[PDB]
């Protein structure tokens, strides 16, 4: 926040977040074998975040 911009931070934070939530959605969904594209998720990701 103060090496940087507020801006910049909130979108490095808001990154690796959405990041770490599609990757975690996904391999959950990999775990049974239900093949959903990645698009989907972030859609969903990103009116979170």
């Amino acid at each position: 926040v103060d090496k940087d911009g507020c801006y910049q931070a909130a979108l490095r934070g808001l990154q690796a977040a959405q990041k770490f939530l599609v990757n975690e959605v996904q391999t959950v969904y990999q775990s049974q074998g239900v093949d959903i594209s990645d698009k989907h998720i972030e859609v969903i990701v990103r009116q979170m975040t």
